[PDB]
RNA sequence: AGAUGAGACGCGUUUUAGAGCUAGAAAUAGCAAGUUAAAAUAAGGCUAGUCCGUUAUCAACUUGAAAAAGUGGCACCGAGUCGGUGCUU
DNA sequence: ACGTTTGTACTCCAGCG
DNA sequence: GCTGGAGTACAAACGT
């Protein structure tokens, strides 16, 4: 009844891996009853498997999809609302007007009226289209003219202004402050000069209407704003912001001396994540002034359009629409001319050919404006007489639409500047446009606020909102109905985010004063000071900190580091950079914000003003709207002044911070009676950071932080994975590992393991780093040596620029090209530092003699004044810097190799320890009699590294491209690592074995002397013969055992051949997820009307043959029917079986009933029993062993599974990185005079790919082109021949047929589509771990 | 680092309306023009709201209205997708 | 037996700023 | 971008 087994697993995002191991490392077998109808009754199968599903998707298309139904639903009432209130005069006009303009869509056959919907004849309609070319011409003259109008008229002008009505950025209406270009251009200049303040620009004499608002191309409208500036060029920062407005895309790389590229364009849509990019690689104070170059181009644009003089003309848009028209219409006869005159021969290409991108293509195909301007330059070019319309070619200025893409520039109140105009000007001959003017004004401008929601009355998951009556919303009655208060109090409840540490408490605003604080002290605790004579740098002392901080930080906002000291020390404390940068990056923003507010600095620094300006700062964050702002400003007034009321009013912070009020000024240590603000204010001889705190056994911020995160999340196991942190594919994830778990403790009689291992999957810079280093020293590595840093990407490349070409050791130089002469040490040998900070390059020296420090005193002496010079030049890093000082700092110490051992041991991600949490206790379930917590489960969580390197040491080298079996290897691997670190290390388990118990030190196990763990490595018992530092070798014993117990743990010889065994076993559990296809119902594209039957219909009652729709409907599921079928034309009833897919909305409308749904498709005296239900990747077993998993009602896909020994995948691992051994010249030299001995395994797996796709595959020309291709380039290297033997692997992978590429041949997909052979197999009906089964012979059903 | 949520614009697409002219019986040709508007924008659902409809969850079989629970012997020798031997059921 | 109705090979396509 | 739908040309398979 006791079995002493344990459970690896591999968590990823597509992936789940599985594997049962005994003690003795070995997978058991077990023999499994299979129901169905078929014959088997057993199957013999094995204890290690993967499952793999689709990755899971983010809400943010729901999302979108969701506002814009709501947008659309809100723009109908708007509509319908002017239809209600124009209905009882639009009878008197015309009765039937308002059901033409509502039917407009239909054919004239299915036309209850007349086809023309505004007069309804034929005479009166030309007339009004040869009156009106556009709606604009009749916008303008309503506004114009004085004379009594049609009724129609001005509810057709009134729909299209209320219809269409432009953005809501800015508030009030439109004044030269925050409209004119001017007065943006000078904010714009004033948020810069105020961000630096040291050599600025100064615009007084400028005048950016006549530069900026020219009809002028855009780059020499920029030209000459920039040559008014004497000190900015054309490339620089507030040249490319100026360069942004005007509508370009500049790089803003060389602005901000950022190696990545910077473009930043305003029309892109990725603009808002790549300026939160750009942002965090810059700092955030270059938010406002970004905004301010946004808030110019807008100022821009709309003078662009806006371009008519708006003293002859009160409504300007209607005006600027007619000249643009005239505009068109005046280049479009002159076009037609030249075309005419020079090039008649490919006229009817450019004006009558659709399908090319000429004019006709233009109006009446698809060609955009960029599309259409490319294809006729050239043409342009070619012509004479045609300088004027490249002009407007190059200023995007000729023949130009009315209805463009940048028209989202317009704000509301110019179309309701024409709405009042033209109900001024029509007033006194309706009376009740007088008695209703404020309420169609009030319709166009009415917007629901952010903080509202949906009005919703009860049925709907997001709305939040009270009610003080129960009536219909309409727009009129909004304030007397919308309990406001009440649903912007729901809503700051909902809506802001809790924190990761505190789950039960709210976060702070990210410019809030408390998280202020707390970033520049969290910042400044970790300076040191350097003044007169000290030798060692202290950091800076609590009380000196924080006057450093309220005389300079407080004063200055961004303060320079040299200008800290020389305000600090050489000025304060009268003592003319330690532990900081240049600058301090931190600074009180909010602070000085709030200072040119209010002009009050006592009312700042008071600490009882604290709430006051904390509930001012999360008013501004969260809420936008501006009578809400003012409402709860309100109780703020009498503290305060209305000027500075106003400026309150205006400003508006936007973001949250990471951190909660309660975790930084309401935790409190018992012991010690100081929050961790007041650590971060004073701490003594600690000033230790955020993390040091809350990462101390020896403080209570431990124990308040796990026991706070305790019951954060439900009992529920859904309710435990749904609202914690992370991406919802790493929550599918968890909940399949669960459900795994579960079976695979059902699996083995009801048995508890004894471990539940579980891992989690996880050149221009150097050139940039190079020549920086290069330059700061004067090197010749670009001056005599050639410059070619950005193709220096190899190891030794990139060693030999960071080390100048000279050995770090050896005090000479080192030729480039012969790389031989070099070599590459580790500083750290066996932590594995392989990074290049501890790799460095050696020409001769080998460390001049140690154990395990990298350099002697003597090599300390080499390499001190020649380090210092690189660390000064930034090519040696801190921590390499103190690598190789270690010797001189004391050798290698205890504590030193306390934190190699944390390091490779201790895993950093909070998503390993939550689902460690979840199986844990989900596992242990029983308590003592004290209460206390049974393990009967050790639950271990390791890294990547650790496996990694027990793949690349003892030669168990995975490739991917073969088959699925390496997620299970790895959950085999990750299993037999875990349980020997815990077996040879029991100790250790506080360190990562989950729960916190016998703490114990590291600092003294390691103990530092020849006889637990005294070398810099954690995984070295498992080496047979360790290698040393300076050339020499120092011999293991066999079989490894405890210190205190006796237990063979790593008997060598017989584990490493069980190891083998088991990963080259050809069998284990793959298992695609079933699943039924939610989404959309199909391709969002209407297509124009057609005669073929796969056409959806968009409504009810219009055909598709008339109409047009969608097509490509996406199948949820399939389903087996068999039934009979009309044959001939005698009446014969033809049974037939046959697989039919159902879509969604046929999902629904078939769950609801199948039967008749079936009759009612075509089918007669069906089976209800025998309707068998397919979801996606249903799998099939075919003749010979065959496989194939359903993705559609007509369509397969590869089911099996390629086993290939491990000799080949070595070698293909192997042969694929002949250039990047990365190792002992020694080692490289035996390693490549394998692959050059063994070259025939390349015949032998053709062979093999070939006999396997000709078993199950069954793509032959494919497999003929492939064979041919091979055939073809026989005399090739190996290493060129290594990696195209391996994309080959995707003809016989498994899941969908793709399409790759074998040397310069592409093979293109074979597609199964034909389900016909399906019917005559065996169904396959998998369990979560595949070894559960149900197989139906369909052969015997019906 | 990462989830979720609220408010709005601008296009785009599809049908229809913007009478096309001259010569030949036709096939066709030559010529003139073109920029805008209406409606829909997941079919639709009922609790009829200026709501809701693409996230998450899902092998089979037996109970249960659902929720949920329950259903599959063990060792040894081997390995081309798992096979064989023995004990007991 | 004549002639009309289903399987393969290939190409193109997919709401967005 | 991946991968299933749709169209089209063409021959094989077959129903009348």
């Amino acid at each position: 009844m006791d079995k002493k087994y344990s459970i690896g697993l591999d968590i990823g995002t597509n992936s789940v891996g599985w594997a049962v191991i005994t003690d003795e490392y070995k997978v058991p077998s077990k023999k499994f009853k299979v129901l169905g109808n078929t014959d088997r009754h057993s199957i013999k199968k094995n204890l290690i498997g993967a499952l793999l599903f689709d990755s899971g998707e983010t809400a943010e298309a729901t999302r979108l999809k969701r506002t814009a139904r709501r947008r659309y639903t809100r723009r109908k009432n708007r509509i319908c609302y002017l239809q209600e209130i124009f209905s009882n005069e639009m009878a008197k006009v015309d009765d039937s007007f308002f059901h033409r303009l509502e039917e407009s869509f239909l054919v004239e056959e299915d036309k209850k009226h007349e086809r023309h919907p505004i007069f309804g004849n034929i005479v009166d309609e030309v007339a009004y289209h040869e009156k009106y070319p556009t709606i604009y011409h009749l916008r303008k003259k309503l506004v114009d003219s004085t004379d009594k109008a049609d009724l129609r008229l001005i509810y057709l002008a009134l729909a299209h202004m209320i219809k269409f009505r432009g953005h809501f950025l800015i508030e009030g209406d439109l004044n030269p402050d925050n409209s004119d270009v001017d007065k943006l251009f000078i904010q714009l200049v004033q948020t810069y000069n105020q961000l630096f303040e040291e050599n600025p620009i100064n615009a007084s004499g400028v005048d950016a209407k006549a530069i900026l608002s020219a009809r002028l191309s855009k780059s020499r409208r920029l030209e000459n704003l920039i040559a008014q500036l004497p000190g900015e060029k054309k490339n620089g920062l507030f040249g490319n912001l100026i360069a942004l407005s005007l509508g370009l895309t500049p790089n803003f790389k060389s602005n901000f001396d950022l190696a990545e590229d910077a473009k930043l364009q305003l029309s892109k849509d990725t603009y808002d994540d790549d300026l939160d990019n750009l942002l965090a690689q810059i700092g955030d104070q270059y938010a406002d002034l970004f905004l301010a170059a946004k808030n110019l181009s807008d100022a821009i644009l709309l003078s662009d359009i806006l371009r008519v003089n708006t003293e002859i003309t009160k409504a300007p848009l209607s005006a600027s629409m007619i000249k643009r028209y005239d505009e068109h219409h005046q280049d479009l006869t002159l076009l037609k001319a030249l075309v005419r005159q020079q090039l008649p021969e490919k006229y009817k290409e450019i004006f009558f050919d659709q399908s090319k991108n000429g004019y006709a293509g233009y109006i009446d195909g698809g060609a955009s404006q960029e599309e259409f301007y490319k294809f006729i330059k050239p043409i342009l070019e070619k012509m004479d007489g045609t300088e004027e319309l490249l002009v407007k070619l190059n200023r995007e200025d000729l023949l130009r639409k009315q209805r463009t893409f940048d028209n989202g520039s317009i704000p509301h109140q110019i179309h309701l500047g024409e709405l009042h105009a033209i109900l001024r000007r029509q007033e006194d001959f309706y009376p009740f446009l007088k008695d209703n003017r404020e309420k169609i004004e009030k319709i166009l401008t009415f917007r629901i606020p952010y903080y509202v929601g949906p009005l919703a009355r009860g049925n709907s998951r997001f709305a939040w909102m009270t009610r003080k009556s129960e009536e219909t919303i309409t727009p009129w009655n909004f304030e007397e109905v919308v309990d406001k208060g009440a649903s912007a109090q729901s809503f700051i409840e909902r809506m802001t985010n809790f924190d990761k540490n505190l789950p039960n408490e709210k976060v702070l605003p990210k410019h809030s004063l408390l998280y202020e604080y707390f970033t520049v002290y969290n910042e400044l605790t970790k300076v040191k000071y350097v003044t007169e004579g000290m030798r060692k740098p202290a950091f800076l002392s609590g009380e000196q900190k924080k006057a450093i901080v309220d005389l300079l930080f407080k004063t200055n906002r961004k303060v320079t580091v040299k200008q800290l000291k020389e305000d600090y020390f050489k000025k304060i404390e009268c003592f003319d950079i330690s532990g900081v940068e240049d600058r301090f990056n931190a600074s009180l923003g909010t602070y000085h914000d709030l200072l040119k507010i209010i002009k009050d600095k006592d009312f700042l620094d008071n600490e009882e003003n604290e709430d006051i300006l904390e509930d001012i700062v999360l008013t501004l964050t969260l809420f936008e709207d501006r009578e809400m702002i003012e409402e709860r400003l309100k109780t703020y007034a009498h503290l305060f002044d209305d000027k500075v009321m106003k400026q309150l009013k205006r400003r508006r912070y936007t973001g949250w911070g990471r951190l909660s009020r309660k975790l930084i000024n309401g935790i409190r240590d018992k012991q010690s009676g100081k929050t961790i603000l007041d650590f971060l204010k004073s701490d003594g001889f600690a000033n230790r950071n955020f993390m040091q705190l809350i990462h101390d056994d020896s403080l209570t911020f431990k124990e308040d932080i796990q026991k706070a995160q305790v019951s954060g999340q439900g009992d529920s196991l859904h309710e435990h994975i749904a609202n914690l942190a992370g991406s919802p594919a790493i929550k599918k994830g968890i909940l399949q590992t669960v459900k795994v778990v579960d079976e695979l403790v059902k699996v083995m009689g009801r048995h508890k393991p004894e471990n539940i291992v579980i891992e989690m999957a996880r050149s221009r810079e150097r050139m940039k780093r190079i020549e920086e280093g290069i330059k700061e020293l004067g090197s010749q590595i670009l001056k005599e040596h050639p410059v070619e840093n950005t193709q220096l990407q190899n190891e030794k490349l990139y060693l030999y620029y960071l080390q100048n070409g000279r050995d770090m050791y050896v005090d000479q130089e080192l030729d480039i090209n012969r790389l031989s002469d070099y070599d590459v040490d580790h500083i750290v040998p066996q932590l594995k530092d392989d990074s290049i900070d501890n790799k460095v390059l050696t020409r001769s020296d080998k460390n001049r003699g140690k154990s395990d420090n990298v350099p002697s005193e003597e090599v300390v002496k080499k390499m001190k004044n020649y380090w210092r010079q690189l660390l000064n030049a930034k090519l040696i890093t801190q921590r390499k810097f103190d690598n190789l000082t270690k010797a001189e700092r004391g050798g290698l110490s205890e504590l030193d190799k306390a934190g190699f051992i944390k390091r490779q041991l201790v895993e950093t991600r909070q998503i390993t320890k939550h689902v460690a949490q979840i199986l844990d206790s989900r596992m242990n379930t029983k308590y003592d009699e004290n209460d206390k917590l049974i393990r009967e489960v050790k639950v271990i969580t390791l890294k990547s590294k650790l496996v990694s390197d027990f793949r690349k040491d003892f030669q168990f080298y995975k490739v991917r491209e073969i088959n699925n079996y390496h997620h299970a290897h790895d959950a085999y691997l990750n299993a037999v690592v875990g349980t020997a670190l815990i077996k040879k290390y029991p100790k250790l388990e506080s360190e990562f074995v989950y729960g916190d118990y016998k703490v114990y030190d590291v600092r003294k196990m390691i103990a530092k002397s020849e006889q637990y763990f005294f070398y810099s490595n954690i995984m070295n018992f498992f080496k047979t013969e360790i290698t040393l530092a300076n050339g020499e070798i120092r011999k293991r014993p066999l079989i490894e055992t405890n210190g205190e117990t006796g237990e063979i743990v790593w008997d060598k010889g017989r584990d490493f051949a069980t190891v083998r065994k088991v990963l080259s076993m050809p069998q284990v559990n793959i298992v695609k997820k079933t699943e039924v296809q939610t989404g959309g119902f199909s391709k969002e594209s209407i297509l124009p009307k057609r005669n073929s039957d796969k056409l959806i219909a968009r409504k009810k009652d219009w055909d598709p043959k008339k109409y047009g729709g969608f097509d490509s409907p996406t199948v949820a599921y399939s389903v087996l029917v068999v039934a009979k079928v009309e044959k001939g034309k005698s009446k014969k009833l033809k049974s037939v079986k046959e697989l039919l897919g159902i879509t969604i909305m046929e999902r629904s409308s078939f769950e609801k009933n199948p039967i008749d749904f079936l009759e009612a498709k075509g089918y007669k005296e069906v089976k209800k029993d025998l309707i068998i239900k397919l979801p996606k990747y249903s799998l099939f077993e075919l003749e010979n062993g065959r496989k194939r998993m359903l993705a559609s009602a007509g369509e397969l896909q590869k089911g099996n599974e390629l086993a290939l020994p491990s000799k080949y995948v070595n070698f293909l691992y192997l042969a694929s990185h002949y250039e990047k051994l990365k190792g002992s010249p020694e080692d490289n030299e035996q390693k490549q005079l394998f692959v050059e001995q063994h070259k025939h395994y390349l015949d032998e797996i053709i062979e093999q790919i070939s006999e396997f796709s000709k078993r199950v595959i069954l793509a032959d020309a494919n497999l003929d082109k492939v064979l041919s291709a091979y055939n073809k380039h026989r005399d090739k290297p190996i290493r060129e021949q290594a990696e195209n033997i391996i994309h080959l692997f995707t003809l016989t992978n498994l899941g969908a047929p793709a399409a790759f590429k074998y040397f310069d041949t592409t093979i293109d997909r074979k597609r199964y589509t034909s389900t016909k052979e399906v019917l005559d197999a065996t169904l396959i009906h998998q369990s979560i771990t595949g070894l559960y089964e149900t197989r139906i012979d369909l052969s015997q059903l019906g």
